[PDB]
């Protein structure tokens, strides 16, 4: 169930993203990709960079690889320079606001990144860990 309400949140954030016209004509996700849209808006780091190479490997078919790494990166630059942010929370935050800058900047592409992003949280013992430790998604922010 934990692995479906990933899914749903991943598939929710990005149809609100792509298409503002579903999110309106539309466990309650939408609150969810409410809170981790918050969380998603306090990193302000460099994504230009990072989105270009996630979206093209994400053509070739090397998505699992670059995407983690990439986010674990940002991640790591981001908790090196606020010792109060979680790596959890970091890493989490991160993938909402990667996802929201993929979808404005390749929204024909982007919807591609959704399964390798919902694999990579559901995959990541430390963020799921972290997540139901929060309460499950339903209690995460």
């Amino acid at each position: 169930t934990f692995e479906e309400q990933t899914e749903c949140i991943v598939n929710t954030l990005l149809m609100d993203f792509l298409s503002p016209t579903l999110q309106v004509a539309s466990f309650d996700v939408a609150i969810i990709a409410g809170r981790l849209r918050m969380l998603g808006d306090q990193f302000n780091g460099e994504l230009e960079a990072s989105a270009k190479n996630v979206i093209a490997e994400t053509i070739k078919g090397q998505t699992g690889a670059i995407l983690q790494d990439t986010v674990e990166s940002l991640s790591k630059t981001w908790c090196a320079q606020d010792s109060s942010l979680a790596y959890e929370r970091a890493f989490l935050a991160v993938s909402v606001k990667l996802l929201e800058y993929m979808a404005h900047i390749a929204p024909e592409v982007v919807g591609q990144v959704a399964i390798p992003m919902t694999g990579m949280i559901n995959g990541n013992q430390a963020i799921r860990e972290f997540i139901q430790g929060q309460g499950g998604w339903e209690n995460l922010e």
